[PDB]
Order: C-alpha cells, then structure tokens, then sequence
C-alpha cells in the first residue's frame, strides 16, 4: 500500500528538501502538516491535491492513520517533539540537530525501540551525486586497499562568519555532521580522530574552518574538511588505494537547483555534468593502467524516503543506524573536549 | 478519430526532408494525400505502401472533408495564393518560409483563418533545435537573472558562394533571419525598434549574404541575430548575458546534417547533442557563490512542431506560433529593406 | 643623450601607467613632477634618483631643461594645461580626454605645429599584448580580405554605474576612445558609424554599455563593445577574413599587475599566459587548413614613450597623428548627436 506521513514544521527546510521529493512519490502520502503559523500562500497548492493543515499538534500526533512524521521545526525543538511522536507511536525523522546531547540521542533510539518504531536523523547527503560515485567505486573494489579519502565542503565567502557564540553555531556542527555521517556509514566507526577546528578570519568567532581526520588502524584515514575562503576548488572527493585513485570535482546540484526554483521532476534534475564525472586511475591484475570516468549516479534526496518506505513496508534495514548516529555525535562532541588541535580516542 | 488527417501541397525537397520523415513516424498525424504536378512515382511508392494517396489535381485535396490540415511546401512565390485557397476551402494551414510575399497579405491570411475558424501558421521548425531549447530552458529557469543580451548565429565558411544580385527575398536575411528572430521573438516578445546591417561583404551589388541585426527591448535588453558567409572559427551558437551570469553554447543542432546524410528521425540518438558541445552556465546564487554547470542539451526534434499542431487541433492547446509573433517577424523583415543599410526602424505602435 | 621630461600631476594614473615604465628607461629622464598636493610618502622614493617636486606649475613650465611634459591632472583641466605647456615650448602628452571640445583639440594641434613641438593624446593601449597579436596577424596576411573585427572590454560589475552625468563620464568616452583609436590606427578613417550607447541597468544614468560599428566600405566593419554585466567573457579579439579567422581570449595583464604592485621590471611582466595565446585557423594556397597559435607579443606601455623618444630625438614620425586623434574625437561626439541607436556618416576628408 502506501505510507501516510505528517510534517511538524512547514517552513523553509520542509518546502525545499522534503515536500518536493515526497509530493512526487506515490508510495508516500502527505496527509497532515502542522505549523503554528502556516503560510497560507505556500499552503495553497498543497491544500489542493488533498493535504490537511493545522496548528493543532495533538491532531497530528493522535491521527491513528499516520505512521511517519518528519520534524522540520527549529533546532531547539527537535528532542522534545521527537519524544512526543514516539510516545504517540509514530516512526520519526529528525532534521539536524538530532538532539543537543549524546545522552538524549541514546534515549531517542531507546524509546523508538521500546515503542516498536523507527527513529533516525535526516541524512540526505548520503544521496549526493558525488558521494554516490565515490561510494560505488569503493564498493566495487577497483582501487584495492584504500588508504585515504579526503572529502570537502568549501566556499569563497570571506568575511561571512564573524559571529561569536557556542559550538552549536560553528561550521563543524553545521557541516561536519553531514560529511562524517556518510563516511562513517561507509567505513564504520574509527578508533581515533584529530581535530583542527577554528576560524581563520576572526580568531574569537565561531569556527568557520575544520580539518578532521578519522583514523582506522594505521592504513586508512578519512579527512573531512571545510574552509570558507577557497577560490579555486579542491576535488569534492579524493580516494587513494593500493591499486589506484579516484578524483571527483564538482558538487551535487540539487540544492542550488532547488534554491533556483527547479523541482525534483524537472528534466535532468540530479544529473551530473559530464565535465564533472569522477576519473578512476588504476592498475588491474595484469599491471595495465586503466583510466575511465565514472558516470555520476543521479543525485536524489528522495531516496532517503524511499529507504524509510522499504523499512516500514518491506522490513528493509533502516538507512541510518543507531551506531552510526551515536558514533557521529560522539566525534562531533569530542571535538570540543580538548583545545584544538587535539587528538581523541573513540570510546570502547 | 484521434489522428489529425493532413495533406501536403508540394512533394519537393523540403517536404521530404523537414516534414515527412517526422510525420510518417507519428501515429497522431495521418498523411492522407499529397498534391504535386510532378510526383515522381518512384519517390512516392514507399508512401503509398504506408497509406498516402498522390494526385495532381489540388482540387481533390482542398475538396474532401477528411483532410483538416494542409502544409504548403511548394515554391515561395506560390505561398499566399495557395494558403488563401486552403484557408477558404476550410483547412488549417502550415506555410513554409516565407509565410507571404507581403505584410498586408500575411495579415489577410490571419484574418481569413480567423473568420473561417481554422488555424494558420508559418512553419518554424527551428524553434526545436537542440541548442535553442537549451538556451530557452536556461532563460526559463532564471539562473542568469535579468537578461541584458542574446546573440544568436547561423554562420558558414563558404567564401564565394553568394555572388549574384537579386531581390530581397533571395538573400540571407530573408532565408535565415526569419528563423533566428522568430524563436527569439517567441521568448521576448515584440521589440520597440530594430537595427539593421544587411549587405554582401564580398560583392557589394549582390544579394545580401551577411546581416547583424539588433532587436531592442527598452534600454536593458537587445537580441542580436547574425549571419556571415566567411567565418572559419565559429562564434558560439548562443550567447546569453544577465545580471547573475552567462550561458555560452557551441555547436549546432545536427538534425539537418543527419537528414542530408540519409539518417532518419527514428535513428539512434537522432537529435542528441554531443557532450563536448553542451552549453555552459556560469552564474552566482543568492549566497554569492559562483556555479559552473553544463546544460544537458535537450533532444532536437522538428517533429514537435506537428505535435503542437496536433494538440491545438485535437485538444485545445494554444497554437505554437501566434499571429502577433508571425506578423512582428514579417514586419521587421520587410523594414530591414525600407531604407539603405545601415538603418534604424521603429516598430508600429 | 636623453629626453628631459616633467609631469603635470602626481596622481594615481601617473604613478601607474607612466612613472613605473619611464623610471626604468635611460632614454627618458624625469626631472620635475608637479602637483598642488604631492604626498611626500609616495614621493620619497623619487626624491632620491634625482627627481624634484614642486607645488608651483610655473617652476616646471619655465624650466628650459625640460622638453617633454605629460599631463596627468584631472580631465577638465587638460586643454588649458596642455596649451600652457605648448606655449612654453614643451612637447606634451595628454591623457584622455585630449581636450574638452573639438575646436580646442584642433587649436592645440595648430599651436604645436606653429611652435615646432609634438602634441599627442596618450594611447598606451596600442601596446596591449592581445592587440599587438591581432595586429601582427593582420599584417602577415594569413586571413586574406578582412571582413570583420570585434574588440571587447567587458566587466562583470552589476549595479556599478548608477549616476547620470555628462557623456564625458560614460563608458564610450572612457573605454570606447581606446578601443577605436587602435583600430583607426590600423584600418584608417571609416566612412560611417553605427551607435548603440545606453546604460543597460538604469536608462537615465550615464552610459555603461556600447556596441559601435565602424564601417569601411561594404566589406569590412570593426565592432567595439563594452558591457558591465558579462560573467563569461567574449574573446578579447575576433578577426574574420576570406582565408580564415583569429580568435584571442585573455586580456593584457599590465594594468592588473600594476594594480597589484608589480613593476615593469618584474619577471615575465607583459608576457601572456600560453593558455591565452590567440589562435589562427586559415587556409593556405593549396587549400590546406592550418591551425596555429600566435605567441602574444610582449605588452609594454612604455613603448608609447620609446615612440616619443624616437620622434623627437631622431626623426621618427609621431605615434598618434592628429588625423587619428581628430577622427576619434569626431566619432565620439557624433554618438550623442541623435538618440541611440543611430547612424552617422563621417565627413569627407
């Protein structure tokens, strides 16, 4: 059949990274959307087609037909709202931040398990085109024993981050979470991490820069990096193995396209530019050098929902696991355990 | 009966190239009869096996109630005369370039079609060239913001090709300008005034083989249609500049070349652009970040002109080429010869 | 022997396009520099080396040792200061605008001739690397009969020019002057001109855009263009002839290097990036197609001064002739005689 879901929040986030992908997926049915201040203007198209709007949370929470809820309200509300949806017996999707403490994250996963429902952080970046190309190469084996993966998210916005505040407001908490998440889901939990978190423009300002390494033994390392003053781009992904390398330039364009007004069903949406296809350079068993492009997999944030669907409807393992989510939060937090630059050994 | 029954007045080169190959593979467009004083029974045989009937009467075509659409591919000088007969006979008409011999006549045809309750349009297949559809897609997606300029070319490196003097109808502006401006007019509308630079840059007294024409829209935007017969290194096929970025596109639609080479519309990758030729957009988002992208060139298919006609006749879709677009095009075209080049012309209104 | 010179103005333009080049040349000796408000800091490096500074103009004009003066003072004051210098028996170099009125320019050229001195507007851009490459290709003949040249100077500066003012402060007077001067120096006086001058952002503001055509008969035209909203650049030069084309991307970096603090004596100064080397695609007598690159000649604004040295030390003919100067002023002014776009026919000369 289909999955009936509801939305807690009808703001920017829900209208850009969620509804567009979901309103096009028939396996998913947006029955109710909640918001204390629903923008009727934008609500109009949705009201037609059949979705119901309300400022009554209880109305959404106690809807016996709704089985999934996505939380898009501002950060501080997530933990409390997630608990209410779990209490009401509905599976839950939480946009970052998942919670503000590792303890609370643990509890959200417990309550979910104790109520027989799925609870997961929204990790749409697991479906960026470039990441998918990188993941595909690593899984296919071409490069052999992988010794290093470098992943970036840079900008040329000098002077954009000058504000002073808590760690929750810097780039590591805003961007680092996405980069590490998809690398963790691929390579697992690292044994140690090194941090270089700071602001290369205004020392005392919240961090707008980070260079974090995830160490797996002595052979493999994954580097997540962000710099707000990069005019000429680094590859989006760099992979080096015993048999070869994989270098991919160009970032997934879903976000930019969405900000420009292009919807998920427009011609060529999520498709990468041939000039940005990653290139593999490796040697086979015979010792010959093979050099080809990897057609970037189609970028599609909607696949996150397709995954939730499979989990709720056909028992498929959930996309984001408790271990991945927690490992991620631990790393994130340890980043401020000691003065940067620091080194941190993962629990257990 | 779900299809649109049509006929053809003329079985010459253009019909066998830009029309029939596309319509004979479309279930919705049923070609019932083809008129022509000299058919060539050999070139016709393959069509008769598919159902189309041939005749040299013309009155047989304009006479039966089954035919509701006629495309005129006959020589230029016969277009007005024939379009009028078809319209008066109660049929919608598609006329190849040129629509008419004069503006007054063009207005008459549109007026007649209107009082007979039928659709009348000039054939504008180049509104479906791949490069054009890419440029059009970019303008519609708004990456470039406020557009200030568009340059569109149809150039060749054929020195010594145009050398004979002749009437305006025989030159490059009349042969290619119409196409270039028509698709641009479809996007931006009727301009305020036009600038003309029309001549032959090899033999002065000969028919024009070169043109650089600017369509002005206010003080902000202008579209430049241009043609030169002595260009070794090609200009981009399209140049679009706006407040937020640019779109440059090299390479031309290959439908024509493929057709000439014997490749039919149903052939593998027909109309598909070469990746090395994908247009490139360079713009900056609201954040101020610069973005460089390639635009997967939309498939070129002149057959969509007939798909649009089908939707207009069978269903109620708006016609592709409007009366305003067609009349604005003929006017600018004729005005270009009103005064000796270089000159400036203010559109009526 | 050297040419003893003086400067009327110690502003930024004098410290950018003049002194850096002249201070590294033995043939040119900078004696005195005048400015109503010279800042000692920027002057210190000059004090030693032997150059004297004065706040009294007459101290420079009455110096019998000086034979050449360069006017770098603000526009409005060019005619008057140029006249005084000439009346003092000095040859002068005037930065744009040469004069405020045509009659005045004619007067200076007359005074100069009367009292045996050289009078010329400063046109350093006749030495931009790209222009010299285009110029070389023209002289060598590869292209055959030249049918068209397009030359640009664009920026991506949306919302930059927003104030209205005299035509004198617009882009055509500011940039067009340089673009046309070097084209006139090569192709001569055109018979008619085409004008498209406006501000593509705020119609009422001073012009920030121009597309101007110089017509040479019916075969050749030179297009000079400026647009402040161009994200993906046009070629710096485009040349098409009966035998081939020449496309040159990439602008001369002297201005940028100077702007960045690099002096003319720095490693590779004036040298072009191999990736920006212009390309010629032409056909030889045998019909063979030859694709070659043209090593961009070294850009060097100081060559304007070497040219001045040769003319007044030896007998060399001056770089900028009065004909070239007056023709330029004419085209410049005729661009505002009628509302744009318009057409103008140069006076029979």
């Amino acid at each position: 059949l289909t999955v009936k879901m509801g939305f807690i929040g009808f703001g920017k986030s829900a209208n850009r990274y969620h509804l567009p992908y979901v309103m096009i997926r028939e396996t998913l049915e947006v029955k109710t959307i909640f918001d204390l201040h629903v923008n009727e203007k934008a609500a109009a198209p949705f009201k037609e087609k059949g979705v119901n709007f309300t400022a009554d949370l209880n109305e959404l929470l106690t809807d016996p037909e709704i089985e999934l809820i996505t939380i898009c309200t501002p950060a501080h509300t997530h933990y409390d709202l997630a608990k209410q949806a779990i209490l009401a017996g509905k599976s839950v999707i939480v946009e970052k931040p998942f919670c503000d403490t590792l303890e609370h994250a643990e509890e959200l996963f417990a309550l979910g398990q104790e109520k027989g429902v799925v609870v997961m952080p929204y990790q749409n970046r697991r479906f960026d085109g470039d990441y998918l190309a990188m993941k595909q190469v690593v899984e296919q084996g071409f490069l052999g024993e992988i010794n290093e993966v470098e992943t970036h998210i840079d900008y040329y916005r000098p002077g954009s981050i000058t504000e002073q505040g808590p760690k929750e407001n810097g780039s590591f908490y805003g961007l680092g979470i996405h980069l590490m998440d998809r690398m963790i889901a691929l390579f697992g939990r690292p044994d140690q991490v090194t941090y270089d978190i700071r602001n290369n423009e205004v020392s005392e300002a919240v961090d707008n820069y980070f260079d974090v390494d995830l160490h797996y033994g002595s052979k493999l390392k994954v580097k997540v990096k962000t710099n707000h003053s990069v005019a000429s781009p680094y590859p989006r992904f760099i992979v080096h193995g015993s048999n070869g390398s994989f270098i991919k330039y160009g970032e997934d364009q879903q976000e930019n396209d969405l900000k420009a007004g292009i919807m998920p069903d427009a011609p060529g949406f999520g498709e990468d530019s041939p000039m940005y296809y990653g290139e593999v350079t490796y040697r086979n068993g015979n010792g010959d050098w093979i050099k080809k492009q990897i057609k970037t997999p189609v970028g599609d944030y909607g696949r996150y929902y397709d995954a939730v669907y499979e989990t709720l409807k056909n028992g498929a393992p959930q996309l984001v696991t408790k271990e991945q989510a927690l490992t991620n939060i631990e790393i994130l937090e340890a980043g401020f355990l000691n003065p940067s630059p620091s080194v941190y050994h993962l629990k257990e």
